[PDB]
């Protein structure tokens, strides 16, 4: 994930050409190897063009050039590329949406796991420690780097997310299918006997537990159901097939040709189409981003810090449902108790802010006659 | 299906071009009849005009070919392949989230249907065979290889879905329309049974039972009605139209004619129209996308898998709701039970994704200077 | 509604072509009286220029033509009937999904109103059947052939829908509104009744049966107001005029010449415009898309069988909560008791699928070395 | 609000055509101003080209008209258009979608607030009357015409939402921000006081009021939020720029220039720019689509009725939750009982919908061999 | 936020014209500076070319603009523009949904948090003063203005949302993630204590509390991913430089060439080009359009006036469950207690929408004959 957040906060002036001057995660770093690919066989094309070939071979190359610029249409290149990387965007976003998070998880086992002695904590703390190896085993799973860091159960049992006894009872259940559910599992049985025990006070609380489990491997499948349906690889071969053909078109027919032949829109030679790459950094780039996305669980720049997630999120819960149980501060007045009102304190930067009105709604300047008011 | 996620986990520089060397599910596999009847077609038309034609029948054609030429417009076709095609993949995309899965329904009888002994074992059993039931007579009716698999409800039977006496009731219920609902129905009398007889110990617990039993009845209706409800026909009929005309516009005016004649944009004869079979592959791959995931319950490369599906849900329900029943490792505190924080460790692999800074929020770099900060 | 869902299982060589041969629901029911005025104007136009104008009216009507023909441009009309017949296909995909299906409230019902007895029946039948009388109320308020069918609130009666006492109660209610929620306010009074009879055990219970009636009433409230809140009039106008300006400008400028006077692009005589057709026959069917969809509850080929639905609602929602109560196989250990996994057989005809490899996650097949998989 | 369902309800050979004759909220009376403002302008300039200009200002005139035209570009007013209105009508789809209703609150009212006395009486209409006093008081911040019916707290006083003692506490509250939230506080409170004095018999019922109480508030403030928040204010300046320099380059490069100066593409004066006319009326009301949607609480034709909502809401939530309390006929067997299915008679006109096959599902034509049917 | 609402209420001849003369938060306030350097380079080489340039180099640059104005393609930016631009609006709406709103916790603690004391003050306020502050944290971690108002957790205790005690807890918690959640779980076990207390009567009412609760930190959790994962930057740059692209084409071939070398195309020298400054004006702020949206809690005109909302929320928060606490005016008969029927009086300028037909459905206008009405 690269944030460029803070640099976008205001529209400026430099505004994104300062954002152009970035190299991680960027456009020139994903697409510099192609372009220099792109260059090279146009470069050859044109020394071939103005060294090696006769006069009758230039005049058919020639021919040959200005029948292929009449195949450089753009305009189908862009619906395709637009809508489906507009598909690709919201599909990468929806995956991030997947990702399990246990704060609200967390939050519902500090409300309605009780006890403050070593059973309460071992209850609590083996919830939640049951959701994060399910976040676990579902993003080693799916992702590259996830899988690089935990490539086996007994990474992850070393890690600390499975015990030895739970990872017997992992390996001695019998499916050839992905066993990141079991900790789920694990979760309502733990669920189940709490409240039989009565660490769990009420059927409510219960209940309550279990809908927020079942949010969590919902996400943890969603995360499953999008590593094994891909975007369909015939729209993602007919997207690149239509843009290699528009490269080809161009490689061909943006060749600069004599300008002593007099042909209609070629009497300057550039030697370096300027444009025409341009146009190949646009339209590449524009599938680079598709490229990036289309599995943002891999190790690009743009793609989640998954690992960073689940340190976060197992550092997060823990402290949540262990430390922080029933550790509140005492009930004490707040500082606006006698105030009937209640505004915070603006600082100099911010003051400004202030003194614009108050917003009530959009009808409150009407200032009808009042002859209209009357009611009938 | 066909997952290419781990291909694509990075953008490197082979990129799409390496997925441009895959056959199945690909637009090759889709295309390559269509490709060799208009290719055909083509040659025939050549062959035709430089063989078979007379001197005034081959300035007619070149008089035709040059009219034909001007209504091979591409930007409406596109216009209408693009949203058609956005369409029909969103509801493909719906279509896959529609297909029911037990996960929740069994995390939720693992959690409230209790009883170590047969009578308890028969409960959750039951539960978790009935919602299975239902998902195979929604998945035979809307899918072609689910009813090759379960042609009839014998096959049903003896696939151990359904008993004989639960198939004796199904039969002998009296109704016209499609029974997937019937083992819902099943379902929910079973668990207010249970609750009755004390194995569902609250309300709560049944009240969620049956929730996620309409979560997963109402995914069953939505399979039916996809099946039912297809894309509209005259929408289906008026892009292949387009797609079509656009084909023949080419089929004719994409012909080389004689470059002797001296026509406008008629002075290389290629024999061979390679931009035009470009644009026939990028065209007609475009809607063979939209042919493949109209019914994303066939038999294509690319369609899903609902045998595989049935299965892994069967036995995935039956392990949990059976095996792992009140079958918790004992209770032991974790490896960072004494640790104030928490933080798995990393491998050779991983541990350069360490040092990349924690993101705390994108405003905390601003540095205020000191007067601005201070309250009014 | 025309279903060829079984047609497009799968792509084929024949793929949409087929679905070409479809009369029903098809672009040439909908379109071919606007194809034969078209034409009438058309050729009415050539023949007056072939043989009723003069020299000089000829000469004008060329310039007349050369004019007009500057003014077919296809871009604009493609987007705005792209946006708009996307906005319509949306809209009338929520309006199916707005249609209020008894199954949950059947399920609940079934689940939580108890006794064998005539009073546990007359319960559970007459809950069903206030739903099933809204559903009426509201379908014969915006569909017309639910409307044709019951003209009535007397037909309604005569349906079994509605009884006598509740006519009576239903007519002496004073509104000058639609009423298709009384039956709801009368399925909530009734389970109200239940509930303190004791036939509803739990309030739980009685808080499930409300939530899913709300449920149930949303979607006959969503149904009224698509009836009310049509597409703007405004947004229907400017498509249809952008369309026949853009006819009108085809009627003119697509004449066909006199190739004697050697216009640029006129100097073949085709006397009948077969693309111009095709164009009219594309542009056309798209909009007349729209114009099926706009309003889904007419009587369409495309529309949506509402009667049908009525019909099976009904009997399904009875057969559920009436016969199939507390009739329940007696349970008994299934197939695959004994056994640890479970996988049904497969047939002849799909044993194929097996050996598919089981997808597991895209990550494995990685296959680190050595060095890099060990913990920091 | 202009209602045309019944005009669409098929799509026939009349379709939209019938709707291009309608008046009120149309095109024509949306644009006819502005139409005739343009055709003004146009008709001034070529009134001043044809009889001001002297002979070499005529061939500046000309020049510039020939330079202006080149710049008439519609696809990118097209694009801009396209996005925005789509923008617009699903931003006005979703405020409509945003209106508070008191239809699931009357329900759970009428089912859950016991009594038929005149304090059961008091509480319910005294909730509902608390609903439609935060609706009413989010739509007068937010409707010009709700805000002209109900001008002041005074007005809403007598129109018998609020009551006195009600408007005593309203103002003595001291807030600076909007007060719709205060009936809905006033709403929990009340429930708190009917639970605590037994009239709401049960928690889960109490707790079910206030979800649909946050329901409702939810969806007022909703109302608050998009009032509050406008479309962006620069998006809507770009496209109104883009339309009027389109409009600005039509209004000068489309004037008729001489035809004796024998200009490219000049050689035809119609006099009037019927074609230019058209383009101007399709695309300002294309822009006027999004000009009357995106406030849809003004007093345009196709803006929301929301003083008839306001009426209604009130009359129907009054009538459920006092009228209707308890008022159910008397539990009889339905005209089904003895019959073991159901099935509603059809009339004349609709005894054609019968006869049709009753889908069952896509898969049951395939008709498989014998051979392929075993299992393995 | 700049609210014109009430500008476009109707839609009037004015229309956006008004709209055009727009300071605050528009396109002028947003492009002047980048059209004052686009001008400024148009014109530099405008001069050189007319003043600087000898015979011969004026010749090469003639033939550069030639060359230059065939790569001016408007129609890719303008597709990329609208997806990347539809993409930003639309998360920017999703980005203000998400802002965490106190309205249903404050609804729902008013009636459940019980006791007029000075501990169920204490109770209600402390609960209302968590979810404030898990607001605030979030708030200044990814908005600038609240983060230069709250530069500091010394601001955010002095300004009364944070105590002391609450500090030295939030300071001792051992974590290097932001922690946004510790008044949530702060929040959770504070409502644990009141249902353990007694203060909350019921495990429902806990559990709607805690559903709220995590609705709330839901919404701040979706505020910290926003902020975290911005649209890629890509895409951003992508954009970015297709637009650059084609302001460097127009900058070069846009320019006036000598109307004395007869150039096709170039004939008037108008010395300022309007219409290229327009499409500037149009593409540039259609671009600003996302600039300005990509982060909403900057400090542009346009962008959500947080610290507006934090006051609002804070003394809505505490006003309503503190000083509205069991607070009701005495129930007492409604205006229309006597009336079967209910309407609230219409005033002089809003009596005319009366006498529009109550709308009852659009099938009531069918009139079908007598024989067809007949069952079968
Ligand atoms: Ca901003
Ligand atoms: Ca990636
Ligand atoms: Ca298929
Ligand atoms: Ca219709
Ligand atoms: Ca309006
Ligand atoms: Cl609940």
């Amino acid at each position: 994930t690269v944030t460029y957040t803070a640099r976008v906060a205001n529209a400026r002036f430099g505004g994104f050409s300062q954002l152009l001057l970035l190299w991680r995660g960027s456009i020139y770093k994903l697409l510099w190897r192609e372009l220099l690919c792109f260059l090279g066989f146009y470069m050859a094309l044109s020394a071939a063009y103005r060294f090696v070939l006769t006069e009758g071979q230039k005049r058919y190359f020639e021919k040959l050039v200005i029948y292929c610029d009449q195949y450089a249409s753009l305009i189908p290149v862009s619906f395709v590329l637009g809508f489906y990387v507009t598909l690709v965007v919201n599909r990468w976003w929806s995956q991030y949406l997947c990702m399990p998070l246990p704060d609200a998880l967390m939050c519902v086992v500090a409300g309605t796991v009780h006890g403050r002695d070593d059973r309460g904590r071992l209850y609590r703390r083996t919830l939640m420690r049951y959701a994060g190896l399910s976040a676990v085993l579902i993003l080693r799973s799916v992702s590259t780097a996830v899988f690089k860091r935990f490539p086996t159960i007994d990474h992850v049992v070393e890690a600390g997310f499975m015990t030895r006894e739970e990872r017997k009872k992992f390996e001695n259940l019998n499916s050839s299918y992905n066993k990141y559910w079991v900790p789920c599992v694990w979760f309502s049985n733990l669920a189940a006997q709490a409240r039989r025990e009565g660490r769990i006070r009420d059927n409510s609380a219960l209940k309550l537990l279990l809908e927020e489990l079942n949010v969590f491997r919902g996400k943890c499948g969603m995360l499953f159901h999008y590593d094994w349906i891909s975007v369909p690889l015939v729209y993602t071969q007919v997207v690149t097939i239509a843009l290699y053909s528009y490269f080809l078109a161009c490689l061909i027919g943006r060749q600069f040709l004599d300008p002593a032949q007099g042909y209609k829109d070629h009497d300057l030679d550039l030697c370096v189409p300027i444009f025409t790459l341009l146009q190949f950094f646009f339209y590449a780039g524009w599938l680079k981003v598709a490229e990036q996305l289309i599995n943002p669980f891999g190790e690009d720049d743009d793609d989640f810090e998954t690992n960073f997630l689940i340190d976060r999120n197992f550092q997060v819960s823990m402290l949540a449902v262990d430390e922080m149980y029933d550790d509140l501060a005492v009930l004490e007045k707040d500082l606006y108790w006698d105030a009937a009102e209640a505004r915070a304190p603006y600082t100099a930067a911010t003051v400004f802010q202030l003194r614009q009105p108050s917003f009530q709604g959009s009808t409150f300047d009407i200032t009808l006659a009042k002859e209209d008011m009357q009611f009938q």
